[PDB]
């Protein structure tokens, strides 16, 4: 659900979730897909794709279990679905990380999102 | 479509739409519904309901025709659908104008709209 996945994002960057990421680009957070405008975007855009693949449970709501391993993310066996959903929100945490030295805050509050250019598809 | 939505509200309250409303409280915008913060935030929950009554035409992309007699909008029925996603967008244009004293700057980019309260049915 969205609470496993912020406690992820705010471990793994150091950043507020919602305020740093919540409406960033053209495909973090609130809202779907657009053409991405930089690495922390196409971060984004990857996990909606992976959100998108998941039919058998709903990644908005639904919880499920993961623990750490020394510094690793481990997502528990859960069933197929919730599994392969830890799997999504953990690679993003992780791109996100990574891809901190070119977080551009002019993107953080993206109040175009509805007009950003068609994505690839899936 | 969005782009006729937007030239209603620029008109009718002189603010930059998409900066304005864009990511405004829990229902304007981007998004879905939630449980509304204010006067503004509700004009923008009773219009995402009226969408969602439309059946026939696709409210974010499709041209309805309009015109202004002196400060009336006037919605030229195009065809049902069309005329009804028209009088959508003209009553959320009024209805922003008309509280403009209350609009609240501090809900302007609302980052946490994933996390509102779930709204009411229709
Ligand atoms: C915007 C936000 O904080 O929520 C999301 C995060 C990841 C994927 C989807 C969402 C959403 O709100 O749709
Ligand atoms: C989000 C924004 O600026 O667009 C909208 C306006 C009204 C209703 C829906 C939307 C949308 O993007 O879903």
């Amino acid at each position: 659900s969205l609470f496993e996945l912020g406690k992820m994002i705010l471990q793994e960057t150091g950043k507020n979730p919602a305020k740093s990421y919540g409406v960033y680009g053209c495909n973090c957070g609130v809202g779907g897909r657009g053409k991405p405008k930089d690495a922390t975007d196409r971060c984004c855009y990857v996990h909606k794709c992976c959100y998108k693949k998941l039919t058998g449970c709903d990644p908005k709501k639904d919880r499920y279990s993961y623990s750490w391993k020394d510094k690793t993310i481990v997502c528990g066996e859960n069933n197929s679905c919730l599994k392969e959903l830890c799997e999504c929100d953990k690679a993003v945490a992780i791109c996100l990380r990574e891809n901190l030295d070119t977080y551009n805050k002019k993107y953080r509050y993206n109040y175009l999102k509805p007009f950003c250019k068609k994505a690839d598809p899936c």
